[PDB]
């Protein structure tokens, strides 16, 4: 296999003809008073410490991104993607003072790119004529940005790009996952300082996916150049960023997918859980209104979400947005104590299967309607304990150190249920086989 860059004269139509919704708006065209900005903007978050390695997964593997990262979007926003989900910095939307005022620059960067995107996507459909304007809003209308950081100077061995000779890739071939169908993709790059592509320079590269036939181009990217993935060319695509000689930042703007990633919709969740719940007084005494599969079913499967997607999710980190903002501290309180009225909900539950009175064909409802979510919620307990108790895991500070909250010991009374809930299971589904 083989690239092309803007050296080799096939370039320029291959772009043309099989590119149509990558665009390149280069640094010229943005002004020098933004660049500016942002680009102090940039130094600022890394000076400050805000920028940090995040510990994801990949098929089984805990591994360190090679770039240090920070999100930035609107208040209560999340992204997710391999299997972290991070929580956004809030910059200043309607309705510390360095790192805010810094904020402020890439909710700037965040209107200048989103009006830019929607000219590129306007003049697109004019050229494919020879409702839509909703879904061109829409699909431009930028949630967060995800900042990005990496010194190749640092890294020892940078893994060759397989298939088309590319060279040092700062990241492997993806696809940006977790948007909206078929939502653009806005990059502003910031670079610090002859057969193949330039080794010195960064840039950004393309294939067709399932495919390394079909060549590949790398669009060198100088500082302050921008790049938009237009339409479907972010999910028909692979991308991969190839590392120059110098350091560099970028910030990648996205309409995030988040119809079960933003706080007001995990606090309704919760919510609808506790309409199940006598709601007189908090104290330990939880009495439920209701036993109907259902009902029950839904309460397991909230008690999950919570758990799983936001309480251990946000403690993996180890209050790591701590430094840069304090916006989800007092959400993230509020959300365990939800939690553990939750717990409540489920000792209440299993109280009611053992009781005398039951008839046994209703307590058998029951137990079909919880075991799923039990049985989920043990194996992610172990899987999360273990995640956070890794090799890697373990050599990181103390301010990245990652917490399995919540835990607590067998020997803890402030807790209805214990953290293992491996004999509890195995006696629930002995029940089912009576
Ligand atoms: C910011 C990091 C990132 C995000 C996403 C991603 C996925 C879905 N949605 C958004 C972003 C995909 C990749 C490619 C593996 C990356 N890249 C990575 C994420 C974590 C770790 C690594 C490092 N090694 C390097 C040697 C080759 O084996 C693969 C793992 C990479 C990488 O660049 O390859
Ligand atoms: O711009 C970068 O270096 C990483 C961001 C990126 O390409 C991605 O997550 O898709």
């Amino acid at each position: 296999g083989s690239h092309m860059t803007p050296k080799d004269d096939e370039f320029y139509q291959q772009w043309q003809l099989k590119y149509p919704k990558l665009i390149l708006r280069e640094a010229s065209s943005v002004s020098e008073e933004l660049h500016k900005e942002v680009q102090e903007a940039f130094l600022t978050l890394h000076k400050h410490g805000c920028l940090f390695r995040d510990l994801v997964r990949i098929q089984g593997k805990d591994l360190l991104t090679p770039v240090s990262r920070i999100l930035i979007g609107n208040p209560g926003c999340t992204y997710k993607y391999l299997n972290t989900r991070l929580f956004t910095v809030p910059w200043p939307v309607k309705g510390e003072a360095e790192i805010a005022a810094a904020c402020e620059t890439f909710l700037k960067l965040n209107d200048y790119l989103q009006i830019e995107t929607i000219q590129a996507l306007e003049e697109l459909a004019a050229k494919e004529k020879a409702q839509d304007e909703v879904d061109i809003k829409s699909r431009a209308a930028y949630n967060v940005t995800l900042l990005n950081f990496m010194d190749p100077q640092k890294m020892p061995y940078l893994k060759e790009e397989p298939y088309f000779g590319m060279g040092k890739m700062a990241v492997s071939w993806h696809h940006d996952e977790n948007l909206v169908d078929r939502s653009a993709v806005a990059v502003y790059s910031y670079s610090c300082e002859l057969e193949g592509r330039d080794p010195d320079i960064w840039h950004v590269g393309f294939k067709i996916s399932w495919d390394i036939e079909t060549p590949g181009l790398a669009i060198p990217l100088h500082q302050g150049d921008c790049y938009f993935m237009l339409d479907d060319l972010n999910a028909t695509h692979q991308h991969c960023v190839l590392a120059g000689s110098q350091p560099r930042f970028s910030s990648t703007h996205r309409v995030a997918e988040c119809s079960t990633g933003t706080l007001d919709y995990i606090l309704q969740r919760c919510q609808l859980a506790l309409q199940n719940v006598c709601d007189d007084v908090d104290n330990d005494d939880v009495s439920l209104k209701s036993f109907e599969p259902a009902v029950l079913k839904q309460g397991e499967e909230i008690h999950n979400e919570v758990e799983f997607e936001w309480l251990r999710q946000f403690w993996f980190q180890g209050n790591r947005y701590r430094k840069c903002t304090d916006w989800w501290c007092q959400p993230m309180a509020q959300l365990e104590a939800l939690w553990k009225k939750m717990e409540g909900v489920t000792n209440a539950v299993l109280h009611e299967v053992k009781r005398e009175g039951l008839p046994v064909e209703q307590r058998n409802e029951i137990l079909t309607a919880i075991l799923a979510s039990l049985t989920a919620r043990q194996n992610l307990r172990r899987e999360w304990h273990a995640r956070c108790q890794s090799r890697i895991a373990r050599t990181l500070p103390a301010d990245q150190k990652p917490e399995c909250r919540p835990y607590w010991e067998k020997d803890d009374a402030s807790m209805p249920l214990p953290f293992d809930l491996t004999d509890i299971v195995s006696e629930l589904r002995g029940q089912l086989l009576e």
